Formats: C-alpha cells, sequence, structure tokens
C-alpha cells in the first residue's frame, strides 16, 4: 500500500496473509472455514495467517492453518485477469474472536465514488521498494469506469471496477493482491491488477465481487 496509513493492530480482523515460507498475498475471511483471495495468488503449500498485525513477530494472536483446497475461479484468465478470484478452504476452522473475523459480502454492488478501505503488507513505495512489517490502511474511491478507461487506457472487463487517485500517490502495490477492499461494510473488491503503483493516471483495478456472491456461497455449500 502506497500512501497510506498503519491499521493498528488486528483492526481490520478480517485480513489474512498468505504464507508459502514468507507472505505473498492476502486474502479475506468469509466464514470459519474460508478465504476469498485473488486467483492469480494460486499456488500449492498455502499456509493461512489470521490475526496477523506485525507478519515478522509473534505477537499473540495469530492462528496459522494450511489451505486443505484452493478453488480458482472457473472462468479465471490469467493473461486478462478477468475472474481474479479465488477460494481457500482451510484444514480446521477458525478460533473466531475480536481479532479473527469474517468480513460480510455484498448483498447489492457498490456504486462510482463509494468509498473504500483497502488493506495489506504489500510495497509502500512508489518508486523503488519497501515492504512493511505490519499492516497498512488505505481509504479510497471507487471510480467510475469510464474516467478509469479514459485517464489509464487499461483494458477491464465488467469483473473489475477502479478504485484511487488519478493525481496518483495512494495506491494497493506489488504484495496487497488478493486482499480486501471493503466499503460500506461489505467486501466489494479483491486486489488483482494496475500498472506500477501510485502513477498519475494509473488506478488500482479490483475484482468485483458483488459479481461472485452467488458463486461464493454455492461453492462453499457444496465443499
Ligand atoms: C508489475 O509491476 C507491479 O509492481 C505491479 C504490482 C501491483 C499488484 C497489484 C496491484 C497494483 C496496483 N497499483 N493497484 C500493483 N503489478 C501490476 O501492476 C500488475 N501485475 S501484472 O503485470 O502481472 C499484470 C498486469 C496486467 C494484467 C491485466 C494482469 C497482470
Ligand atoms: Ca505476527
Amino acid at each position: 500500500i502506497v500512501g497510506g496509513y498503519t491499521c493498528g493492530a488486528n483492526t481490520v480482523p478480517y485480513q489474512v496473509s498468505l504464507n508459502s515460507g514468507y507472505h505473498f498475498c492476502g486474502g479475506s475471511l468469509i466464514n470459519s472455514q474460508w478465504v476469498v483471495s485473488a486467483a492469480h495468488c494460486y499456488k500449492s503449500g498455502i499456509q493461512v495467517r489470521l490475526g496477523e498485525d506485525n507478519i515478522n513477530v509473534v505477537e499473540g494472536n495469530e492462528q496459522f492453518i494450511s489451505a486443505s483446497k484452493s478453488i480458482v475461479h472457473p472462468s479465471y484468465n490469467s493473461e486478462t485477469y478477468n475472474n481474479d478470484i479465488m477460494l481457500i478452504k482451510l484444514k480446521s476452522a477458525a478460533s473466531l474472536n475480536s481479532r479473527v473475523a469474517s468480513i460480510s459480502l455484498p448483498t447489492s454492488c457498490a456504486s462510482a465514488g463509494t468509498q473504500c478501505l483497502i488493506s495489506g503488507w504489500g510495497n509502500t513505495k512508489s518508486s523503488g521498494t519497501s515492504y512493511p512489517d505490519v499492516l497498512k490502511c488505505l481509504k479510497a474511491p471507487i471510480l467510475s469506469d469510464s474516467s478509469c478507461k479514459s485517464a489509464s487506457s487499461f483494458i477491464i472487463t465488467s469483473n473489475m471496477f477502479c478504485a484511487g487517485y488519478l493525481e496518483g500517490g495512494k495506491d494497493a502495490c506489488q504484495g496487497d493482491s488478493g486482499g480486501p477492499v471493503v466499503c460500506s461494510g461489505k467486501l466489494q473488491g479483491i486486489v488483482s491488477w494496475g500498472e506500477g503503483c501510485a502513477q498519475k493516471n494509473k488506478p488500482g483495478i479490483y475484482t468485483k465481487v458483488c459479481n461472485y456472491v452467488s458463486w461464493i456461497k454455492q461453492t462453499i455449500a457444496s465443499n
């Protein structure tokens, strides 16, 4: 996260860190047994880390639980990131508590201008690299498709939305992928892609979760 702020320990209790020997992507707890993340974060041997703040220090509220099954969206396209969403089932249910908690799924989508909270342990520099230990947060509005497309010349689909600031300076970044975009109390986005970080006219692109709630619910019910 570039241009954001230190969340404060466990203030985003639905934020998880996906770990394969090191943090590599974020995710969001949906119930005691399931995490949602980005399909492009798929890999084998994932350990889900819940209740994290400093990802390099055991602070006492962590739960580490191995993934038992991963399900990449049926229509995920790795070239365009269309349908960049994946579900991860935990080998055992998380112990839910004030620091380890699920985030509500949307019952309707979010409109342009809606403010959201984006969070993660990704790069905090727009030029070069610095990776934080503690969770970072950023407040950012959803942009209209037309403004975003004309400003960025990105190719996006109806399963994506843009969020951030066209002036640059505030954006998600490398290492934030898979993590949450929460707007008015609902998980509306997953950190997906962009170009660079926090550059002028190159806002962040996010998986539009409200398009997937039926698939999420039926997938969980059946697995
Ligand atoms: C490749 O250069 C980067 O550092 C950024 C990191 C990143 C990751 C996620 C979000 C942001 C952001 N600023 N909101 C930045 N990656 C990318 O920007 C994209 N990775 S990418 O190059 O793999 C890629 C590019 C384009 C498509 C359609 C799919 C995948
Ligand atoms: Ca920790």
